[PDB]
Formats: C-alpha cells, structure tokens, sequence
C-alpha cells in the first residue's frame, strides 16, 4: 500500500552503536558464522567492512532438498561495519560526523544497545546507562536531519519570490510548505521522520531528503552469555520501556554477542546439541530475517537439477522486473513467465505433478511476484 526509503533492490544494513558496545566482536561473529562466512565463493570477495550474511530460510531449505542440485545460492543481507569503515573515534559526545557519513550509505541501522558491564573494575553506579546512550543517538540523529532540513529549507526560500509567479511557483511552494512540516517535525515533535504519519506525496518529498532518521533501525541489546541464558537482564526491562516512549514500533532483540561468537566455534550441528542442553537458540536468524524484512525485502527462486538460487526483490515488484533481476534481457524481452506459488510445488514435490494440476501458472507484465515463487524465463 505504500512505500518508503531508497528506490531498488540491493539495499544494505549497517551497525550503529555507541562506543565500546560490541560492535566488532558483532561483526567478526557474524562472518564468523555459518551465514556470514566468506564461504559464498562467487570470487566476489567482499569487502572487509562489508559481511555478505546469508537469510535463512526453510522455503530455501526445502527446495534444496527437493531438488538437490550441484549448488544452492541462497539469499544475502548486506551488512556494514560502520565503526570499521572510520578509525575515528569522534570528539562529540556522539557518534560523529564522519561516522554518520558512512550511515547514510545505509537503508537499515542495527543499533547495539548495552546491557553488559563486565568492563567494570569498580563500580560508580551511573558509568555504564543504556537508557542515556539511546537517547544521545536519536538527538544526534535529529539534530543532523534538522540541520539538513533547516539548510535545504534555506535553500527553496530564495526561489520563491512573486512576479509572473503562482504558475510554476505554486508547485516548489507545495513543497516548501512541506520541508516545513518536516522541520516541525524533526524539532517540535521531536521523533524520527520514520515515525510521522505522512501521505505518499510526502513520503516521496521526503525520501528524496535522504534522512538520516528515515532508515528503520532495529535494537541488538547486547548483554552478556550467563545474563541470556537465563532470559534476564537488570537493564533490559528499562531499555524496553524507553524504546516505546521514543522509538516505537522498532524491533528489540535481546542478544549475546559473547555467546553468539562462543557458538560459532560449533559444527552446525553441534550448535544446535550445545544450544538444546543450555536450552536456547542463535538469534542470527532472528536478526537477519528482521534486518532483510525491515528493508521491504521477499524473493522468489529459480530452481533446477543443476541449480537452485533465491533472488532478493522488493515486496511489489513485478515479473518483469523480477526477471530482469537476473538477465537484463529476461525483462526486456519479456510477454510471460512461468510461476509455480511456492505452495503448490510444495504441495505437489515435482513440477509435473503441479503442472498437471494446472497449477503451472503463466503470467504476465501485469504480474506481482510474490514470496516464494519458483519462476523460469525462457
């Protein structure tokens, strides 16, 4: 029904986190694992900073078994290590301007909430607070994308002066009127942009302001093994308040980096004895799912005795384009394709069976993909 943020497919996550959160032991963990190791050798090699994570899903699962082929190519999420991107360490209470200047080649922030404070010697009781930290971020945020308003509004004020006008003027004004409730926004309601009740005409006014706090951004409450192992932590309960009363809506996952890193030193298979006997689960997935999810982001795969391959595209894109996501040509020389609704192939365990039951649909240009499906261009 609507959508919002940056235009196009390969969209990336990067993690924010104030410092000494566990954000590159985050990171290393996570091309650590299992779905974030390099072990996707498309000879890309990916860049250092940069984590190709693999999004786990069953349907994938599956239809690899189904069809057993040579190779499997499951789906990737972006994943960008911020921190790593700038050695850095701002001045500013903050995260930084230089550090921001790398965020906004984001579409989905990951932010590392503390909840651990083993890195005390002695205590002061208030050193270490979450609860402050969340807030400075989000007021840092704020103010940027206020700045940013404050001097593009600036900048529409000039072109705006009467004479001959009202017959294109009107137009730019529209949007004047607009930045400017963009600006109330971002300074008398004080919330991020991503949390106001805009139209789509609005909402694409503001996507082309590239904001800062427009990115969804989901919560990592990093806390330590011992505290998730025994589903309690003595900040999370207050950091999930705070969260509702500044930033609601956003997901919130109680994680470990500690053990996530701990675990990847298990055979996928011994992961899942040693997570059975403590009686707990990785949250990679989780986070993974939610990080693709938040960006708008389905797929659709492309299944064969040779190769079976999931393709990332935006929750309303369309056959042709979808095609066009492997070959250029599939969508320019695009009239039909051949759909098989994850569903039925799965209902069925083979295309003849389906296809038998008519169930080997053949769409069009007029075709919105949906998530799951098995298509073959021709």
């Amino acid at each position: 029904k609507v959508q919002w943020g940056r235009p196009g497919n390969n969209l990336k996550t990067g993690i924010v986190g104030m410092p000494n959160v566990g954000k590159s032991t985050f990171f290393r963990a996570i091309t650590k694992s299992v779905l974030g190791n390099p072990a996707n050798y498309p000879y890309a090699t990916i860049d250092p900073e940069e984590a190709k994570v693999a999004v786990p899903d069953e349907r994938f699962d599956w239809l690899c078994e189904a069809y057993k082929p040579k190779s499997r190519v499951p789906a990737f999420l972006t994943v960008f290590d911020i921190a790593g991107l700038t050695k850095g360490a701002s001045t500013g209470v903050g995260l930084g301007n230089a550090f921001l200047s790398h965020v906004r080649a984001v579409d989905a922030i990951y932010q590392v909430v503390r909840a651990f404070d083993d890195a005390e010697i002695i205590h002061v009781e208030g050193d270490v607070d979450p609860i402050r930290d969340l807030s400075i971020i989000v007021d840092e945020l704020l103010i940027k994308d206020a700045e940013f308003v404050e001097k593009h509004l600036e900048g529409l004020r000039k072109i705006t002066s009467r004479g001959a006008n009202t017959l294109e003027m009107k137009a730019k004004k529209e949007e004047q009127a607009i930045i400017e409730k963009v600006y109330q926004y971002l300074t008398e309601t004080k919330q991020p942009i991503r949390k106001g009740d805009w139209s789509n005409r609005e909402v694409e006014i503001i996507n082309s302001l590239y904001l800062l706090t427009a990115k969804p951004v989901i919560y990592l409450v990093n806390m330590s093994e011992r505290d998730f192992l025994r589903q309690k932590n003595k900040y999370l309960p207050k950091i999930k308040k705070w969260i509702d009363e500044n930033s609601p809506g956003d997901t919130l996952i109680p994680m470990s980096v500690a053990f996530e890193e701990r675990l990847t030193n298990f055979t996928e298979e011994e992961a899942i004895e040693e997570c059975k006997k403590l009686n707990t689960k990785s949250m990679l997935p989780k986070i993974i799912v939610t990080g693709y999810n938040a960006l708008n982001l389905i797929n659709y795969f492309t299944c064969g005795e040779d190769e079976v391959r999931s393709w990332t595209i935006r929750k309303g894109t369309k056959a042709p384009q979808a095609a066009g996501v492997i070959h250029t040509d599939f969508e320019k020389a695009f009239v039909v394709g051949e759909i098989m609704h994850y569903q039925d192939l799965f209902d069925y365990k083979t295309e003849n069976a389906c296809r038998a039951a008519g169930k080997y649909l053949t769409k069009g240009k007029e075709y919105v993909m949906e998530s799951g499906d098995i298509a073959h261009w021709k």
